[PDB]
């Protein structure tokens, strides 16, 4: 298997259709070892992961809670087994709050909003960083989760400057991470229709954002020259686990585009 | 002259090696008729403007402080009369507490910390903006400061991650202000030896900070075909007064690199 | 008027509907004293530019004749006069085969034809500030005329190509005009239509070709959030004769957008 | 095996210490079954290739040599074997005669050298896969290599806007790789030093360049975050690799930096 004999940590797991739910899955299939961490609904998360193919350790992480991030290497040490340290790790974790989205005017989010969506969004990337960098093996690798933000888009307001943000935060990361022989990427995705993604179009955050976000899910697929699945999660997984394997060893501070090429082509 | 005629509100100034004086300046020296916003220290900041070519008003505005914001177009009202508006709006504001610049590390600024800088120097760009826009022009112009964030760098740390947050909130703000036939862009400078700076390189947040600023400095004139010249904010100031004239009247959500050419070359 | 007292070479002029015909009017209007130059038809071009608010030498150049290019420099100072020098020139110049552009397919081009191509689209724009270098005062302006290459797009193929190599030619020239103190810059223009665009639209190069292009067109002016008029060349223009005057005195080896900000924007 | 079970053709090889050496080595470690294509000197390729892990047919391309190409596909056909097809191509393939690089001042290349440099180095990427396609499963891969030209640097001259030509064209061979399931790609790699390279550090093309690229080679290091080893292909060899494989499947028309990082970091 491609990441045998790895332990990997896993975070943003909270239904089936999660990003992380898949790229766990993948990595198992894979022969990885996984820690997983979960936010607030452990009862949920722990029930939703019993489907993946093999037993994992589930560890609480509220990437606000500075309590948590000071417990967490001890605790995924605890769930390894000591003198055993992580050669992976995903940050597959994002959240705006509905000011900062969808058919709410972009300057009428207040700042306490758009702050608290760009802790969780793209702070926290550095945050899982500093927690887990020293319990990392060289070689090691942590990826977090992108959509691409350098043109702007309708709806995706302040979300898209979070995701602006978690770029530069990476390349920053990747200095520190270098430190310890790791390496450091994003996987910038095409768009998938997780369940909240399914409720914005429907309306959720609007009738014209959930019509926008639907223009903009077509206009993917007939942009990418190999098309573009919303509905299919593996190829994104997979490409994490390339960047998680020791086969693209020289790629560090970087973006990788798992979007069916889309943002090669202008249509 | 290049701006005659037009009303320019220019933020930023609190010492005569702002780089908002120099554009103060250079608006003035061709005929703009301005009113200016200061933060804080606001007789410093009067008797600062005091040398500039010609008398404009002062007006308060922090741009943490909600009740400015709100009170800022009426403000701005009053001081150019009733039935007039702006054709121009100069954000040239920025601010990251110590421990997220130097050689503090990274991983060590609080979020708390982090997010006054981004507030300051990412999120205001929108806030004044929505202040603003109700009270300009068509054909009007707002431009912002900028400094290069798509690479990582030593010691700009969290300033540099705040930076890339208003690259994006400016492709925004762009379509926000397209709706009143205003124009809104970046200028990226060089970096320029103001105050604070030359107080970095003196050492104030860090030995090894200041060495690194110092050795960005002489690379950037290198780099640059044209040379740079740190001590000159004026070929800034000029690219300012382009973006507010009417001659780049197809730009916007943009980014005018005023820097030397440097960042085209790798060396 | 912006450029007063300037001597500005201006190439590309063959219709009215020319972008180097917009240039030109503009430049005059603003000031500039012009020397044209034209390719193949010259009694066409005198008739054409009959029109322009003022009298300008004609001068003829193919820029793949190398006797043209070697004599260009004495030809423009007759003109000029003895002492006097270029304060500017802009390559408004560019030409692809039939083979290599359209409904052709993209693998059916033979490499003669796009080698002329790129000849005329690329390569020209260092022939010339080689030529023009010798005869340019300092504080001088280089500016040539782009599109957009940074994602393929349908129909433009192999030009798509040769913009790609003109973005690279121009940081190169910009580090040799650099020794003249002169800077050396694109303008990326939104689509204009010119004859042999209103051709191509009309199916010139096949009918696919045409409607892929009016698909391209409409989705500019959406995209663009102060819109985008195809049938007005005049911010273009304008754009040009801001790089050609005093006012963007530190850029250099870049690129300049006049498109209403459709590159900034996704949908 | 990554590549179990994969037909995969490797051009490029002249020397051991060509980067296409390394690919094809590493590809025959993880399974893949390659057929060589190598230019002109056949007998020394072939004392080359007998030191690779494994058996591989060799045959006779040159990209300049419309005959070769259009025999390809039916001689690569007989070396696989009627009913197989190719998984896999890689373009190793560069060239830029001496005037276009090193002192040679970057205006006196001759249009006659620069277009034969292009036609190797970027059309031929097309050439190659024009000729490949009608012989590719779906699912495949055609990666090719490229040295980041987004900045201009000292001696790489006209080798530069060959590469930059190379990311246009790879970005319209995926449009038409993708109607036959097929991906294409381009690793940027960092400085590698091979034979030539070693040489021209030596002086072989001025002194000044040799003086150029190692102070080109030694940044390199520096600036990337995991460090850059000059003298090992096998980071770049496994990267191609990685794109040859089933791992990275939603990614098409793109560049992949095998380069320790260091284009994401300004110094
Ligand atoms: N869905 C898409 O179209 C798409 C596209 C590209 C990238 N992404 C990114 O992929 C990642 C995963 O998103 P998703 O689409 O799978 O949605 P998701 O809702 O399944 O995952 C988001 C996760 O963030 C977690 N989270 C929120 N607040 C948290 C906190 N305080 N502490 C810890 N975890 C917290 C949630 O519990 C959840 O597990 C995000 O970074 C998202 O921005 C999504
Ligand atoms: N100096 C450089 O090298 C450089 C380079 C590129 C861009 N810039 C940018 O140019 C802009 C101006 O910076 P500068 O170098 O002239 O330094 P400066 O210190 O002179 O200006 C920064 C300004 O921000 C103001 N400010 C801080 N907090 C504020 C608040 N709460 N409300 C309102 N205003 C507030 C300060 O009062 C000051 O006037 C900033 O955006 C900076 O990031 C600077
Ligand atoms: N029209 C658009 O939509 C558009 C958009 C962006 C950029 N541009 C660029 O603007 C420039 C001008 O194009 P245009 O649209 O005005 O079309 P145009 O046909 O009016 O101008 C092209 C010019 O190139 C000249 N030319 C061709 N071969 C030549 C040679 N051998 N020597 C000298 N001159 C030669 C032609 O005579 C003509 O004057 C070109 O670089 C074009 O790529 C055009
Ligand atoms: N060496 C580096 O630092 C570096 C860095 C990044 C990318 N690259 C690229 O990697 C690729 C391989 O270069 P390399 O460094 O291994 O050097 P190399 O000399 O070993 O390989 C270049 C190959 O091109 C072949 N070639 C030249 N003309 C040809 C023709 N007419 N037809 C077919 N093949 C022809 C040569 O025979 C040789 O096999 C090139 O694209 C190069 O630009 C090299
Ligand atoms: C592309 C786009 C445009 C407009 C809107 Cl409202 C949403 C989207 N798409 C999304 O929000 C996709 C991409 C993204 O970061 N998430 C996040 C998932 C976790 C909660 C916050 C949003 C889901
Ligand atoms: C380029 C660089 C690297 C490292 C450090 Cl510590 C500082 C700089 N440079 C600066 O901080 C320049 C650029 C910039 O945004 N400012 C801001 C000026 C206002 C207060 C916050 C910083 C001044
Ligand atoms: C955007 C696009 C797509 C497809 C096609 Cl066929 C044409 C265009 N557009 C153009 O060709 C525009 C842009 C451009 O470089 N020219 C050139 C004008 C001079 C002759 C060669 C083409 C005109
Ligand atoms: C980075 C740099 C700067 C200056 C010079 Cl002279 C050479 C280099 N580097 C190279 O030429 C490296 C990168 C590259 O495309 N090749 C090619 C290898 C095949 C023959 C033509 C050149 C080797």
């Amino acid at each position: 298997g491609l990441l045998d004999g790895k332990r990997i940590l896993v975070s943003g797991i909270i239904t089936d259709s999660s990003i992380a739910f898949h790229i766990a899955r993948v990595a198992q299939e894979q022969g990885a070892q996984l820690v997983l961490t979960g936010f607030d609904r452990l009862r949920l998360i722990q029930r939703i992961t019993d489907r993946l193919p093999a037993k994992a350790p589930l560890l609480e992480l509220d990437v606000q809670n500075e309590e948590h991030l000071a417990s967490l290497a001890g605790r995924v040490t605890e769930a390894i087994g000591a003198g055993n340290k992580l050669d992976g790790v995903v940050h597959s974790i994002g959240f705006m709050p509905q000011t900062g989205m969808g058919i709410n005017p972009f300057f009428d989010a207040p700042y306490a909003d758009v702050s608290k969506g760009i802790h969780i969004s793209a702070y926290s990337y550095a945050s899982m960083a500093k927690a887990l960098l020293p319990i990392m093996n060289p070689g090691g690798s942590i990826v977090g989760m992108d959509f691409d933000p350098s043109r702007a888009m309708p709806a995706y307001n302040w979300m898209t400057v979070a995701k602006s943000a978690l770029e530069s935060v990476n390349r920053f990361v990747a200095r520190e991470a270098g430190k310890y022989g790791v390496r450091s990427n994003l996987v910038a995705a095409g768009p998938i229709r997780t369940l909240a993604m399914s409720a914005i179009v429907g309306g959720a955050l609007g009738e014209e954002a959930g019509a926008q976000i639907q223009l903009l899910e077509e206009g993917w697929d007939q942009r990418a020259p190999i098309g573009w699945n919303m509905k299919d999660a593996t190829p994104v997984a997979k490409t994490v686990c390339a960047l998680l394997s020791d086969w693209l060893p020289a790629t560090t501070g970087d973006i990788i585009y798992a979007d069916g090429g889309a943002h090669t082509q202008l249509l």
